[PDB]
């Protein structure tokens, strides 16, 4: 059985949607002269967002999607809280209709103001889903299939397409089995009554071993439900939260699972994304992944809460957007599912915060430089959002690993 | 969200399978000395794929498929209980090896035979969601946008597929609700968080008017559960039981809907297929289906629950397989989801039995007659068994239709 | 292992294919522009084919290719000996220059004459490998599996081409083995070391039994070989004699082998082509075959020796040019190797005089009639001319074939 | 007027086949002694081929293609007599159920023993007719038609293929002619009378004069006529001994030939490859080549007798396999037909061993490192087996040359 829900999203949604941005367009200090008493500029994601979901409404108009963080000067990446408006070709003030020019400061609810930063930006097509690697290191054999363990950045392939291997987690509700996190175009086939996973291939390719089968995935969740808010004015608005579980099959051998991030080292517990957080905490954070495709890479976070509006009047959003770093590309076509590890703070472990997404538009491109051509763009959704509506705990240590294996 | 049985579901259902033949394995009790004692001649369905389904081992052994049915001699259909062996091409058996061939006469538990028939039978593909060749016919200018009210044969269309209104039904628990059936890959997408119906094009391809979105959709299901037995000895094996409920919109006009179905007439409730029932009364039995694509076409059930191994080890099973009458197609690409209707033969009313399918074995062909070549076949849902998982009843008068809208 | 001749053997035919052209120019005075004689005018196959080898040069210069036969007037064949002129697109005269046109009559070696007919051609692409048979009848469904016995017309396949049984077979000479004779582009791989049969696919495509291996065939002869004759004035000139012998490997139940042409019934020994015979015994007469593809059709032998002069100046000569009647077609992709019979006209019964080429570039659509679309035509190889250089014996009753296989060594 | 042998001569030649390793089984008294004696190892490459042909049967198991040499050992190539298996993928010993999975040793008949190395292995298909990206060097450009003369990786085309000619030879009876030897697909074609040779280019594609025709080419020999024992147990194996003599024309000016192998300078006489001498003979000497697509390229014979079965049931057997020094490819497509030959080692002339082959699979791919990409493999036929057989004799100094243009 499928199921969706019948007059919830008409007349109980809608209406608390319609009624969240209602009051706010009585309640309105106009004060345009450009002097924007700086005791409300954005502190954190939540204020960004807000912003932008009010002023939605004129940002859709001439762009092809926004997005929160730090205004981008001359390539480089500034500590100023702003909108990213993503167009198709960036031109000269002088050679833009006055209509289209974008402003420079956007005043939302509260007086709660922030900058607006224009960043030429594409999208790029869905992936094949049996991608080629181009990359050729002594990693890459191991997390093909070559080496004697399976852990994060190990190949999964399902019937007819394979990607990453995420992490290593339990659930939480009752039996609580121990399995492995990736996303759902990865693991995930709507026509097919069974998705078996193999590493490194299924036994119709070539030599594999049997991982087990999706218990539970999701594709779908509404903005109030994934962050808390009203992200957007539009009433059909879904983020991207592709994730699918898979437990390990009863007869597998457990133990030869690992909780190391190979090429990166031991780990630490996943960090929530705070919306109220200061975002230099989040925004320009130095990144790194570890897939199959390429390999142990490094980015940065360049913006989140991507929004992006489909052909019809569906509001679709992805949490993550990662650049990577000295002009490589941060992932390629067959890292879907990799995990998105910010760089060790000092001391403590590196920590996860998201997967890298693999749907259609999970990559692209957008110039930073003039002195250089466009640079990828990988897209990625919030590990612990998405934990949570999986009920999946990550799994840090090998000692851990044990425990749950006599838990089930 | 979607789930899937842990894996212990599916560990204690596949020794029940095997524990169900080991059973009359043990002692086979063989009760053939080469002729067979009659009477033990198959007499209904459940004996027939009793027999194929203990005898699935060496028939999907040099086959593409098998079915039950009546034998087909020399292209005319007879009144023999036979299993119909498809293949690829049917040749003398001089040039046959010795393996290769199939028996006519196969013994089952506690000893009930039945023929062995073959038939140079094949496939399709897919009818890629948007077909463009259909007849040219005053009832088919109606079912595509033309007439006054929406009914059985309507052009219903997702946001990127066409499809044919099966039946007019309310659900029988819960809201009771009034909607229209369909098949699953006419209206659900996987990709797309809301399923929306529109009659007769979308917003995005041309004019039209909203119908409603899916509420609930089933895609497979187990043969035990929905024959009522282990129909092979495969642990995965499944029924392409996809339908699709879409409950009518709260600010849509009932009163532009019509439970007749125009070509056909007033028709009756539905036939359950019984597998007690002798072959003949559904073997056989001129049916005729009006969608879009072809129109009214009469048509003739040939043999049911359509067995398929792919490539990778899952058992598939279509319950009905329809051949156009006299030399003409019983359906094009985009008749999926008509209603399929045993004819009316001493004046009853016409009661429908099943829906035409959608996917990738769906259309193929096969030879009958010498004079002629390959006849087009079609797939069908078993319209009672389809019911009695969405928790449905189909509507058969307006003035019934009227009773139902009013106890919502 | 293959071989060629060496620069000898080609110097030594090119100059003495020069000496017979050239005494034919070095006397020639030419004659009045009036009336020729009716007892000089062509009467065989052979006056025709040497008039249009003297007027090589001027024939080859604006044409696709020609033939002989009769001349085809009004979409009709007439008892008019002439040479088919083909061209890609038959226009008037008044928007021809005069060096483009074609005159009406040519006057060959010694004094004989003929016409000179124009002809709207065009060729086909290759065959299809694996084609496809759209005549859906009891004979093609036997022709193709479904029957009892093998013969002529059943369907022989390769590891990846699909073809037609032309004739039941035995060597004249060696161990006096019975096979099969087909064409040689459905029976014949080059990149591969044996060439095995299967009735009717092979494992890898379906069920079927394996009749032989390839034992020996021919891929082209020399004119001056096959016709015995100078057909044309370049030295690098060559017959498309297509064929190929299977015989019966050595565990084969040959007792599921029949001579009978299905369709047909009993079939005499092969009709010889004699190319001093009068025209009219060859032209026009009315054939069948009963080939896989299309079942058993009916046509007509319009032309012979069919040249084509390709870009790298080699001249290749093909046998034998056949058109449906009807307007119908007279054969589908797949019919290669079929044995084009006459039908018996006056109570004889039908001998075979060809097999239909079916390879690389034949078969092709003719303008005949105005009011209809072009036809198609299909090329065929000398029956009697191909057995001849294959050492080959055709077995025409099942008593001569249960014999045979007694006298096999 | 093409010749098959007779169908019995094909019988009593599997029966002999079935009678040799008959022979070898009947004997046998394996008796191992365990881990196996050091001198009882293989130290030629006759004994290395014989160990291959006897377990052909456990070899094909799995295994796209098998060749002797050496065992490679981390990436390159150690002093250990091993018999390489290809697969597709490597992947770590514990993905691979025991059935799969290679032994390390195999002893055959007389307790001879040696080594087994598993190689990822891909074919290259079918290279072009007319190729192109080809390099760019005044070497080449002589090679090209640039030069005032023709000798050993001139451009040699047929009027629809590209080549490069191998070696001038004259015929060892006869008439004593002179030519030159080049590869049977470079020259000869079925569908035409005649195979005219030119150089740079034939007159329908460009400017070039006329060299001479084909007066023979050998397709296929049998492997107990090609290395006088049978390799293999199935009934049907063939060597692609596919090369082609073509004498200069009668008028041709033979002046303007060289036995200069333009960029190896003055080579020596034909190195008959010894199959009783230790492998070090063969596998591991560096070699070198004149081409013209690729021009001058250095490279490694890494294995011999490389066996490759295909669907259908057929054995087919390449003499030479060398792949490209400094991880670069040996040759590109249009380099077939050129001499490979091998380096001096003491100072001496060198020695020719082998001719480029030009088949379907002449080229492919294989990987040796894992910190680096896999690398291009070519193909190449026995070139002392292939003027045995074709009854050709190299000319090696010009003085020679004169001396057997004289003699015709
Ligand atoms: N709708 C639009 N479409 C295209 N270009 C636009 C649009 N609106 C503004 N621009 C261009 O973008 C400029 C503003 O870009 P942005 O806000 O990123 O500037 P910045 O961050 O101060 O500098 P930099 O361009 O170096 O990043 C405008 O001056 C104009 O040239
Ligand atoms: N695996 C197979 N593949 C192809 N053909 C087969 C195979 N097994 C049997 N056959 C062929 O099919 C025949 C069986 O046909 P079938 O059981 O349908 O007979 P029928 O119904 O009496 O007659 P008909 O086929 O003429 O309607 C065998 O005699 C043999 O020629
Ligand atoms: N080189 C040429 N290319 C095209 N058309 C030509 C050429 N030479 C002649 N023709 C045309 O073909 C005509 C000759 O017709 P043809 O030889 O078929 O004679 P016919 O049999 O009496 O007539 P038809 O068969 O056309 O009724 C010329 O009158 C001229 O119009
Ligand atoms: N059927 C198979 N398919 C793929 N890989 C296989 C197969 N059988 C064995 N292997 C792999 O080959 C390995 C054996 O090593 P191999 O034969 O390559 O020797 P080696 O050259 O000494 O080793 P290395 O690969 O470290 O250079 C096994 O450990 C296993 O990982
Ligand atoms: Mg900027
Ligand atoms: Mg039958
Ligand atoms: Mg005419
Ligand atoms: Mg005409
Ligand atoms: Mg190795
Ligand atoms: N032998």
């Amino acid at each position: 059985y499928f199921l969706w829900p019948t007059s919830n999203l008409q007349h109980c949604a809608a209406e608390g949607r319609a009624n969240y941005f209602g009051n706010l367009q009585k309640g309105l200090l106009p004060r345009h002269p450009g002097r924007l008493p700086k005791g409300q500029q954005a502190n954190s994601l939540l204020d960004l967002m807000t912003i932008r979901a009010f002023h939605s409404k004129i940002l859709r108009r001439f762009s092809l999607g926004t997005a929160v963080g730090f205004r981008i000067r001359k390539g480089d990446l500034t500590d100023i809280p702003a909108i990213l408006v993503f167009v198709a070709r960036k031109v000269h003030k002088k050679w833009l209709n006055p209509a289209q020019c974008l402003p420079a400061i956007l005043e939302g609810p509260g007086g709660v103001w922030c900058d607006v930063d224009v960043v030429e930006f594409s999208y790029y097509g869905a992936p094949a889903q049996t991608p080629k690697e181009q990359m050729f290191s002594e990693l890459v054999d191991k997390l093909c299939g070559s080496d004697e363990c399976i852990g994060s950045g190990s190949q999964v392939a399902s019937h007819e397409t394979f990607g990453t291997l995420g992490a290593i987690v339990k659930r939480r509700t009752g039996n609580k089995q121990v399995g492995f996190l990736t996303n759902r175009h990865v693991a995930v086939d709507l026509d097919y009554p069974n998705q078996k996973m193999f590493h490194p291939l299924p036994p119709n390719l070539g030599p594999g071993v049997y991982l087990g089968a999706v218990e539970r995935a999701t594709s779908f969740i509404t903005d109030d439900v994934w962050y808390g808010i009203y992200a957007g004015t539009n009433p059909e608005t879904f983020v991207r939260a592709d994730g699918a579980f898979i437990p390990f099959a009863d007869d597998f051998d457990i133990s030869t699972v690992t909780t190391v991030v190979r090429g990166v080292g031991d780990i630490g517990d996943v960090k929530v994304i705070d919306l109220q957080c200061p975002l230099n905490s989040l925004i320009g954070r130095q990144v790194c992944k570890v897939g199959r495709s390429s390999g142990h890479t490094t980015g940065t976070v360049m913006a989140y809460a991507l929004e992006y509006n489909d052909e019809k009047g569906i509001c679709f959003f992805t949490d993550i957007l990662v650049v990577g770093e000295n002009r490589q590309t941060f992932d390629l076509e067959g890292d879907s599912g990799s995990l998105i590890i910010l760089t060790s703070q000092d001391g403590e472990k590196p920590r996860p915060i998201g997967i890298i997404w693999g749907g259609t538009a999970n990559r692209g491109r957008l110039k930073l430089t003039s002195d250089h051509g466009p640079e990828n763009w990988t897209s990625g959704v919030d590990l612990g959002r998405l934990l949570d509506r999986l009920e999946l705990d990550i799994i840090i240590t090998n000692e851990s690993l044990q425990d749950a294996v006599q838990q089930q």
